[PDB]
């Protein structure tokens, strides 16, 4: 599972010298909108905090505000995390989410369409072995947990290919198989 979005601040790289940011057992935030302020993820990070996990953050934009709180915060020590922009647009960056909820057992936080922003707990956090953020890629390494729902996921990949006779977009969906075999 790599694409090409990239860290949202410089000062998340954990190696300054290679300037990449890499953690291991992370656990995963996937949101198809956009983070405010800290405050409107406070639970999650607080979750993150008591367990001392790492947390990589996709969401639509993390704008200002949060990525100022989330900066600070990593600097000082208390918190391990990384943002990132969450790949593609519109609907194909929803169906991304949606791959990488289930390669690593989150659940996408969605305007309206479930549990909100503010109201989620950890239970949407997802878990990877592995992450490596750089300044224009992302690679995530499941912990083989949810190797059942990632088989129904490339077969259900495999059905939307059959629905399409686009080639274009049989490829792309090709390539999403590709990232989560």
């Amino acid at each position: 599972s790599q694409f090409e979005r990239g860290y949202t601040s410089p000062y998340f790289v954990t190696d300054p010298e290679r300037m990449i940011c890499e953690y291991e057992n992370c656990k995963i935030l996937l949101v198809d909108k956009k983070i405010s302020t800290a405050r409107d993820i406070i639970t999650i990070l607080e979750s993150a905090i008591r367990g001392n996990y790492p947390l990589l953050i996709m969401a639509e934009e993390v704008e200002q505000e949060a990525l100022a709180t989330l900066v600070v915060n990593k600097l000082r020590g208390t918190l391990k995390v990384v943002a990132i922009k969450a790949p593609g647009f519109g609907e194909r960056r929803s169906s991304y989410l949606e791959d990488i909820a289930i390669l690593t057992g989150g659940t996408v936080v969605r305007d309206e369409m479930g549990v909100s922003l503010e109201q989620a707990t950890d239970a949407v956090l997802g878990t990877a072995a592995k992450i490596t953020i750089t300044k224009e890629r992302t690679t995530v390494v499941g912990d083989g947990s949810t190797a059942a729902d990632v088989a129904a996921r490339v077969k259900q990949i495999r059905n939307l290919q059959m629905q399409t006779d686009q080639d274009y977009e049989r490829e792309k969906l090709q390539e999403r198989i590709a990232r989560l075999s």
